[PDB]
């Protein structure tokens, strides 16, 4: 029924979509350009590391000059990421107590128990000077003859007066 141009296939694909509708298949790009990072994730990583500090410059020459910058520098100052820090310092659990250590709250009349010598007094043996005491008497002891004893012959007349010679 009409020949037209059949001769074994004159078509393309298992059947046809729609008819023809691609000049060329290779190129064709005309918004593949679109943005491909898009307004979300993009930033720098191999260059320096956000959150701590971290920067590495390593560049290498032929002469055999070749400066290795590899270096880390911990947070900066802990923004949000060496958070949990601050300063060391630790601190004790809890010590005793017992007394003050010199505060000395509550005082006492107990003062320092300091072996001093506030001592004085040295009442003596006996005043060896005056010795007035006894009984108002001391020139008794050898009781030699300076008391005068002697006048009384003068007294009465043993009897009488009589010149018996002449």
């Amino acid at each position: 029924m009409g020949t037209f141009r059949e001769e074994g296939s004159v078509s393309s694909g298992t059947k046809q979509e729609f008819h023809t509708g691609k000049l060329v298949t290779t190129k064709g790009d005309k918004e593949l350009l679109i943005d491909n990072e898009k307004v979300t994730s993009g930033h720098t990583t191999t260059t320096r590391r956000s959150c701590s500090k971290v920067i590495t410059k390593t560049v290498t020459n032929a002469d055999g000059r070749t400066e290795t910058t590899k270096e880390v520098v911990k947070s900066e100052d802990g923004s949000d990421c060496g958070d949990a820090d601050f300063d060391w310092h630790h601190t004790f659990p809890s010590r005793g107590n017992l007394d003050d250590f010199f505060h000395r709250d509550k005082d006492d009349f107990f003062t320092r128990s300091s072996h001093e010598f506030d001592g004085r007094t040295g009442l003596a043996p006996e005043f060896a000077a005056l010795g007035e005491s006894g009984s108002s008497s001391s020139k008794t002891s050898t009781h030699s003859k300076q008391f005068v004893s002697s006048s009384t012959t003068v007294n009465r007349g043993g009897s009488a007066i009589e010149s018996k010679h002449f």
